[PDB]
DNA sequence: CCGACGTCGCATCAGC
DNA sequence: GCTGATGCGA
DNA sequence: GTCGG
């Protein structure tokens, strides 16, 4: 409905993150092309705009210019600009951030074919951003997301059966499609007072793992495929987390989302003298001191802890 | 006016 | 060599 | 850039 405003605010934020190193501003641009996407009306005029949560005055005023004529100059400026184009693409790449991207452009390296002339001044994890740097672009299907699942699921059997294994994200609440896949693993012998490489092990030698960006013990980034004569699948994002047991819960909830689901939820809590982070759900004592963790054996648990009816991952997009 | 705005695991760098 | 900081992508 | 104490 407001296309060309949300598109120009997106624009506007990857500039601000990725060239003026602005990162609050980067979130408020967002915050407010979300606001804007969701209006359910064609906006008339900034002051319009300005009544939603998000929009200020700056942003009221680029939209009177949008309005009027179609474009905002000082964004049709700094898209034309060389050196801040380049650096804003070169951000595309998995592992080069504003700081890594800056430096490439400084010293005349602008584009992918410039980076592939340049290995050499690639770290490991920008080798494997460059490698798939169409492929990390695509979103998965969920069928293939489902094929992904079965792997995954049945590897890490394989290796345990005492393991539990959930893919959560946008493909735990049904969505048609992922940008990538989250796996949350637990084991009962791992609570707060080698789990994760067995895995990770597995999963290579059945050549679904295909590359590491990065391995821990409590936590593995990396690249997949599907097995393919048809035209073979797209390499994928994988993370694979290893959490203990009594806060695997709360990482599934905090992990399946989404977003917004998340910021009200944990609103909800403290309005209800609960605080909930990504490891713990914690009663707050009657002056705002954080008592014990509190006992979690589902995702239910908590959902009962702050008095809301448990809520479907499907009906979680809020 | 003026500070918050998410917090953290891992890879790699910077300082010693 | 060791420790803390910073970049990065969550 | 926006919000709010
Ligand atoms: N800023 C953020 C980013 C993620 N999250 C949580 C909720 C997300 O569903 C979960 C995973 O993040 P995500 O993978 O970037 N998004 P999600 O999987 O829901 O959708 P896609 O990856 O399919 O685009 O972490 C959050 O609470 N705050
Ligand atoms: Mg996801
Ligand atoms: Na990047
Ligand atoms: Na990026």
């Amino acid at each position: 409905l407001n296309g060309g405003i949300t598109d120009m605010l997106t624009e506007l934020a990857n500039f601000e993150k990725n060239v003026s190193q602005a990162i609050h501003k980067y979130n408020a641009y967002r915050k407010a092309a979300s606001v804007i996407a969701k209006y359910p009306h064609k906006i008339k005029s900034g002051a319009e705009a300005k009544k939603l949560p998000g929009v200020g005055t700056k942003i009221a005023e680029k939209i009177d210019e949008f309005l009027a004529t179609g474009k905002l100059r000082k964004l049709e400026k700094i898209r034309q600009d060389d050196t801040s184009s380049s650096i804003n693409f070169l951000t595309r790449v998995s592992g080069i951030g504003p700081s890594a991207a800056r430096k490439f452009v400084d010293e005349g390296i602008k584009t992918l074919e410039d980076l592939r002339k340049n290995e050499d001044k690639l770290n490991h994890h920008q080798r494997i951003g460059l490698k798939y740097f169409g492929d990390f672009e695509k979103r998965i299907p969920r069928e293939e997301m489902l094929q992904m699942q079965d792997i995954v699921l049945n590897e890490v059997k394989k290796v345990d059966s005492e393991y539990i294994a959930t893919v959560c994200g946008s493909f735990r609440r049904g969505a048609e499609s992922s940008g990538d896949m989250d796996v949350l693993l637990t084991h009962p012998s791992f609570t707060s007072e080698k789990l994760l490489h067995q895995v990770v092990e597995q999963l290579q030698k059945v050549h679904f793992i295909t590359d590491t960006l990065s391995k821990g013990e409590t936590k593995f980034m990396g690249v997949c495929q599907l097995p393919s004569d048809e035209k073979e699948y797209p390499h994928r994002r994988i993370d694979i987390r290893l959490i203990p047991k009594d806060q695997y819960y709360c990482g599934v909830l905090y992990f399946t989302g989404s977003d917004i689901f998340n910021k009200n939820m944990r609103a909800h809590a403290l309005e209800k003298g609960f605080t909930i982070n990504e490891y713990t759900i914690r009663p707050l004592g009657v002056t705002g001191v954080a008592g014990e963790p509190l006992p979690v054996d589902s995702e239910k648990d908590i959902f009962d802890y702050i008095q809301w009816k448990y809520r479907e991952p499907k009906d979680r997009s809020e």
